[PDB]
């Protein structure tokens, strides 16, 4: 059928790593007070969660409680795994404790608070210096996780929490990320759909990493153009078909005919032909100011349909584009 594929760094992190790292239905919770925190305010609710802003009584911290629900039980074990696993890595949500709900009975998993700057005000705003900045504190973030074994599988905007007063930032919500082995087939329903990779939308098993890169190539296209989302599909068939009326539709078949993937005969009806369209396309006079060469090489190296093509997050890290950025 499809021609495998392995990632091509860190690729066998996990196998050369004891049991009870990535065994995460064999971990055991270590249970705190749950009367350690006083919840303040509902701040959202998601598909498997509630989060709440709350005080922590012991110490006056604020906090934030995201009170679990999903329906497939083991993704709480691998969500706390993943989360004790990448505790104190760079730009990486610390995971500060683990409370039985008394209400819901199901796990209450505590966060250090971030004060922070909602995207659709911040985007649309950052400067080129403060783009090229969190971009490099997100590649942080993705290093760390991706050396460590572990993809995050739903990277966007709302996912990067930004306290834009002191230029700090968390990468959140790691209830979809999963333990990279090589050779295992993933479930492609992951990631929200205008940050999809190509390899889901065309129901390719075998991916890896790579795919956080494809999501952050999809956050720099927005913000350095000032078009939100970037590919902006109706549904997740459209969606491809938005990537290829830029990527366009040829360097698509060489890939999807590289690893013998066979499209969904329903593209015949709506792929249709595009031309690969010059980056140049979508700068104007409002974005300009954003642009740059060093922006648009490091964006087309991220931005391509063969995971495999993509920068890792150390190359990206490498990227002249960077140069420009104060090293701590
Ligand atoms: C999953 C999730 C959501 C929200 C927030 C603030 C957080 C969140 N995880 C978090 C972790 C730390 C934090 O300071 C805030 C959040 C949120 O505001 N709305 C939906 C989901």
């Amino acid at each position: 059928g499809p021609v495998p594929s392995r990632a091509r760094v860190y690729t066998d992190v996990n196998t050369h790593r004891p049991r009870e790292y990535w065994d995460y239905e064999s971990h055991v919770v270590e249970w705190g007070n749950q009367d350690d925190y006083q919840l303040v305010r509902k701040l959202g609710r998601g598909k498997y969660s509630e989060v709440f802003e709350a005080i922590n009584i012991t110490n006056n911290e604020k906090v934030v409680v995201k009170i679990l629900k999903p329906v497939k039980k083991k993704k709480i074990k691998r969500e706390i795994k993943i989360l004790e696993n990448l505790r104190g890595g760079p730009n990486i949500i610390t995971l500060a404790d683990i409370v039985k709900d008394p209400v819901s009975r199901t796990p209450a998993l505590v966060f250090e608070h971030v004060n922070n700057t909602d995207f659709k005000q911040l985007y649309q705003t950052l400067t080129d210096y403060d783009i090229r900045f969190y971009m490099y504190e997100i590649l942080k973030a993705l290093d760390y996780c991706h050396s460590m074994g572990i993809m995050h599988r739903d990277v966007k905007p709302h996912n990067v929490m930004i306290d834009h007063e002191h230029r700090k930032l968390r990468l959140i919500d790691w209830g979809l990320a999963e333990f990279y082995h090589p050779g295992q087939e993933y479930n492609v329903r992951v990631a929200s759909r205008y940050f999809k990779g190509p390899e889901l939308l065309v129901d390719y098993q075998m991916y890896d990493y790579s795919l956080d890169m494809w999501s952050l190539g999809c956050m720099l296209a927005s913000m350095i153009f000032r078009k939100e989302p970037f590919f902006h599909g109706h549904d997740n068939y459209d969606q491809l078909v938005r990537i290829a009326k830029v990527l366009g539709t040829e360097d698509l078949y060489d890939y999807i005919d590289k690893y013998n993937i066979e499209l969904d005969p329903r593209f015949n009806d709506i792929l249709g032909r595009h031309s690969r369209k010059r980056w140049e396309r979508f700068v104007h006079s409002e974005n300009q100011h954003l642009v740059s060469p060093e922006a648009l090489d490091f964006l087309d190296k991220l931005l391509r349909y063969d995971h495999q093509s993509r920068l890792t997050a150390r190359e990206a890290m490498e990227h002249p584009y960077f140069y420009t950025v104060v090293k701590d």
